[PDB]
C-alpha cells in the first residue's frame, strides 16, 4: 500500500513535540524531535496508563520519536488556578496515576519528574504518564540501586533529594504523586521546595492545616496527604498502603455518561 509511511506535521504540541497525521489512514501521533536511554526505557513500556512508544527514526543529527497522541491534552489544563477540580475527577485521575506508577516501579523504572504537565489525557480522559527523559532503572537483576542524582522540578521533589546524598527511588515518585494530588484538589502548589527555609513547608510539618492549600481540601483526601507528604522517606506511605486508604476506596464518581432513552 503506497504512502502509508508518510506523516504530515499539523501543529506544535510542546526539543519540540509535533502532532503528526498519516497521509493515507489519518492516524494521529505525537512526534518528538531531538536520548539513547530515553528510547531504551520507552521500548520496555507497555501499559494502559503509560504513553505508547511506536518507534524511532534517526536522520543524521535529528532523532524522531513516534509516540501516542493524547487528544485530552495535559492534566495541567484540567486544574483551575486556586480551585482545582471536582474531588471525584481527582480520585479517578489519582487511581490511574497509581496504576501507571505501580507498573513502572514493578519493572524497576522510576520516572523522576511526575507533575501535571507530564500527565496526559486520551480521548476518554484516561491518564497517561509521559516524558521518560529523566527516567532511570533503579532495580536490575532483583537488586536495588540507590539514587544520588538531583532531578525533577523543585515544587514536586521529595525533601530527601535535597538533604541526603543517597535515597530510595520509589518514595520520591510517591511524594510527587502527593504534590499532584494537592494541585488537583486545591489548584495551587503548597511550597517552592520541601526545605526548613521554606515557611510553607515548615507550617505543613507543624500541622497548620487551617492555612492554604490544605483548608480547601476535605479531611478524607487530606488524611491521605498527611501519609504521603511525610519528610522521612522510610516512614512515608507506600503504594500498596495508598491502595488501602479510606478516601482512595471512597465511592465518589459515576461511570462515563452512557447514551439512554425513556419509555
Ligand atoms: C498542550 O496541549 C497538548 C500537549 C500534548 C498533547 C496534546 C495536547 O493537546 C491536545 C500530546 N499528545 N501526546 C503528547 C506527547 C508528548 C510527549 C511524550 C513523551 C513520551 C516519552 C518520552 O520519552 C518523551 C516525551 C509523549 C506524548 C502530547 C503533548
Amino acid at each position: 500500500v503506497p504512502f502509508v509511511e508518510d506523516w504530515d506535521l499539523v501543529q506544535t504540541l510542546g526539543g519540540e513535540v509535533q502532532l503528526a497525521v498519516n497521509r493515507v489512514t489519518e492516524e494521529a501521533v505525537a512526534v518528538k524531535i531531538v536520548i539513547k536511554k530515553e528510547i531504551c526505557i520507552n521500548k520496555m513500556l507497555n501499559h494502559e496508563n503509560v504513553v505508547k512508544f511506536y518507534g524511532h527514526r534517526r536522520e543524521g543529527n535529528i532523532q524522531y520519536l513516534f509516540l501516542e497522541y493524547c487528544s485530552g491534552g495535559e492534566l495541567f489544563d484540567r486544574i483551575e488556578p486556586d480551585i482545582g477540580m471536582p474531588e471525584p475527577d481527582a480520585q479517578r485521575f489519582f487511581h490511574q496515576l497509581m496504576a501507571g506508577v505501580v507498573y513502572l516501579h514493578g519493572i524497576g523504572i522510576t520516572h523522576r519528574d511526575i507533575k501535571p504537565e507530564n500527565l496526559l489525557l486520551d480521548e476518554r480522559d484516561n491518564l497517561k504518564i509521559s516524558d521518560f527523559g529523566l527516567a532511570t532503572v533503579f532495580r536490575y537483576n532483583n537488586r536495588e540501586r540507590l539514587l544520588n542524582k538531583m532531578c525533577g522540578t523543585l515544587p514536586y521533589v521529595a525533601p530527601e533529594l535535597l538533604k541526603r546524598r543517597e535515597f530510595h527511588a520509589e518514595p520520591v515518585d510517591v511524594w510527587s504523586c502527593g504534590i499532584v494530588l494537592t494541585a488537583m484538589l486545591a489548584g495551587e502548589l503548597p511550597w517552592d521546595q520541601p526545605s526548613d527555609s521554606c515557611q510553607e513547608y515548615s507550617d505543613w510539618k507543624e500541622k497548620k492545616t487551617y492555612l492554604n492549600p490544605w483548608k480547601k481540601i476535605d479531611s478524607a483526601p487530606l488524611a491521605l496527604l498527611h501519609k504521603i507528604l511525610v519528610e522521612n522517606p522510610s516512614a512515608r506511605i507506600t503504594i500498596p498502603d495508598i491502595k488501602k486508604d479510606r478516601w482512595y476506596n471512597k465511592p465518589l464518581k459515576k461511570g462515563a455518561k452512557r447514551p439512554r432513552v425513556t419509555s
